[PDB]
């Protein structure tokens, strides 16, 4: 297919127009361009681009993208820094994976706030003020505003506004382990977002074509919405205005970002040809223009051009919104991210959860890789702790049974009491490892004074995660666990015996100030945590025997043993004391 360029653009383009630049360059080039629009563009493109064929250049959603590019079905792009700065800075961060750039961004879309000019001359700049315009409204017969609230896209600007994101985003790449619908910022805009229903000024039930009828018909002032519904409004008799979506607390509302992209088959011979007819072509005044002369583009990427669309003021509401708003993350991880969060708003709208709980349940669903990693180290922590115990003979060995875990033995305590105090305190970490704020879990011995004689300490790192790779990760992981508990089990070799009449307890290290998890860390009833007095972790002249060491991509753990030499802020400890001996 050399010395030709195949296009694939879905067929609600302006491909007509995407076709008149193709044959500008042609005549100066020789190289012929067709333009096609199947079916299932999508879907079809890593089908037959995973045999080798396809289209040389492909136009979707950039979403999308970041996926092909993981399987390799996108060439890397290599626009010049002066071409880069034509087009709006954030606009490039949409078609990046891995650091690299692996698209041209074409067009941008985002929500605005769409508000009716008879009922609301002049729009509302914050949510803070909604209130008080609906009750005005009401007794109008009318209300403030509509908007799908079944549909996470449409209640993400306001939740984003003052710190929710999706996922992390850094030097060019996600980390899919760092999600943002937990955390105080989302939780405060959908706190706002349940008040509003709470009070009455919205209806939990209002979806997509409610909101639509009721705004076209006169009857809500402001609705959230997209370009692709500006056409409705626009035969309906209301005069409407497009504009900059209210703050929040003074923030920025943050609407998801969309941005029509175009990329190059991997599999392409003509790569040089594709790079020139984006470059030099269409991503020019001229062949925009005529893209958006068939089929209106909305904003676009390229500045100048933009600079003359956005004479139209709802475009510029558009442009506005998307430059303040959150791009949509092009990883697949993203499917579980909307399945989570649409139950969590559905859920706590309704009244069905608490919005704490609602948006703890997304976070751990929406982060599965994060609840991996945690669960992961707790089962792991859960076979250690059992272990030390056994070796170190806090208690007596009658009480154990002989197991297999990791491939290697390992020995279980079946005292009940003692395993639901060793389950009781892992299943406190466990979110406090989700959220990667633990730096050290430490299993310490105490004599019979209450004062340390060993503490086991495991020291984490949780190194930040791409979307994932390699299929034998959790297997070389267990691999690389099995070795630190045949160190344990082989480890009084190596420490002196203990004074009789010992217990143990469980301290955590945390990254920060405790005291942001002094919440977090309180799961369980009936099984408090309190900062750590001095006494209760202070040892007397330490002796560090090093055990092991691990690395790998999803945990780095080392593993030593601080031992005091003759026997006989950031420390969180349980209040409780494990069942004694």
């Amino acid at each position: 297919e050399e010395g030709k360029l195949v296009i694939w653009i879905n067929g609600d383009k302006g491909y007509n127009g995407l076709a008149e630049v193709g044959k500008k360059f042609e005549k100066d080039t020789g190289i012929k361009v067709t333009v096609e629009h199947p079916d299932k563009l999508e879907e079809k493109f890593p089908q037959v681009a995973a045999t080798g064929d396809g289209p040389d250049i492909i136009f979707w959603a950039h979403d999308r993208f970041g996926g092909y590019a993981q399987s390799g079905l996108l060439a890397e792009i290599t626009p010049a820094a002066a071409f880069q700065d034509k087009l709006y800075p954030f606009t490039w961060d949409a078609v990046r994976y891995n650091g690299k750039l692996i698209a041209y961004p074409i067009a941008v879309e985002a929500l605005s706030l769409i508000y009716n000019k008879d009922l609301l001359p002049n729009p509302p700049k914050t949510w803070e003020e909604i209130p008080a315009l609906d009750k005005e409204l009401k007794a109008k017969g009318k209300s403030a505003l509509m908007f799908n609230l079944q549909e996470p896209y449409f209640t993400w600007p306001l939740i984003a506004a003052d710190g929710g994101y999706a996922f992390k985003y850094a030097a060019g790449k996600y980390d899919i382990k760092d999600v943002g619908v937990d955390n105080a910022g989302a939780k405060a805009g959908l706190t706002f977002l349940v008040d509003l229903i709470k009070n009455k000024h919205m209806n939990a039930d209002t979806d997509y074509s409610i909101a639509e009828a009721a705004f076209n018909k006169g009857e809500t002032a402001m609705t959230i919405n997209g370009p692709w519904a500006w056409s409705n409004i626009d035969t309906s008799a209301v005069n409407y205005g497009v504009t900059v979506l209210p703050t929040f607390k003074g923030q920025p509302s943050k609407p998801f970002v969309g941005v029509l992209s175009a990329g190059i088959n991997a599999a392409s011979p003509n790569k040089e040809l594709a790079k020139e007819f984006l470059e030099n072509y269409l991503l020019t005044d001229e062949g925009l223009e005529a893209v958006n002369k068939d089929k209106p583009l909305g904003a676009v990427a390229l500045k100048s051009y933009e600079e003359e669309l956005a004479k139209d003021p709802r475009i510029a509401a558009t442009m506005e919104n998307a430059q303040k708003g959150e791009i949509m993350p092009n990883i697949p991880q993203m499917s579980a991210f909307w399945y989570a969060v649409r139950t969590a708003v559905i859920n706590a709208a309704s009244g069905r959860q608490t919005v704490d709980a609602a948006l703890a349940a997304a976070q751990t669903n929406a982060a599965a890789a994060a609840q991996v990693v945690a669960d992961v180290l707790c089962e792991f922590l859960e076979v250690a702790v059992h272990l030390i115990l056994y070796v170190r003979e806090v208690y007596p060995v009658g009480i154990f049974q002989k197991r297999k875990k990791y491939n290697v033995p390992v020995q279980m305590s079946c005292h009940p009491e003692l395993n639901q105090y060793i389950q009781d305190t892992l299943h406190c970490v466990k979110p406090l490892l989700e959220k990667n704020d633990v730096e050290k879990v430490v299993v310490v011995i105490l004599d019979k004074e209450h004062r340390p004689v060993e503490k086991f300490v495991f020291e984490i790192t949780q190194p930040p995660l791409l979307s994932i790779s390699s299929d034998s990760l959790l297997s070389h992981v267990e691999q690389l666990l099995a070795a630190f508990i045949l160190k344990i089990s082989v480890c009084d070799a190596v420490l002196d015996h203990n004074p009789p009449g010992c217990t143990f307890t469980v301290l955590v290290h945390t990254r920060e100030a405790a005291t942001r998890n002094m919440e977090k860390i309180q799961v369980i009833k009936d099984f408090p945590w309190i900062l750590a007095d001095e006494q209760d972790v202070h040892m007397h002249d330490p002796r560090l025997i090093p055990l092991k060491t691990m690395t790998s991509d999803i945990l780095k753990m080392q593993l030593y043993v601080e031992e005091r030499a003759h026997k006989g802020s950031n420390i969180l400890i349980p209040e409780l004391k494990a069942p004694k001996s």
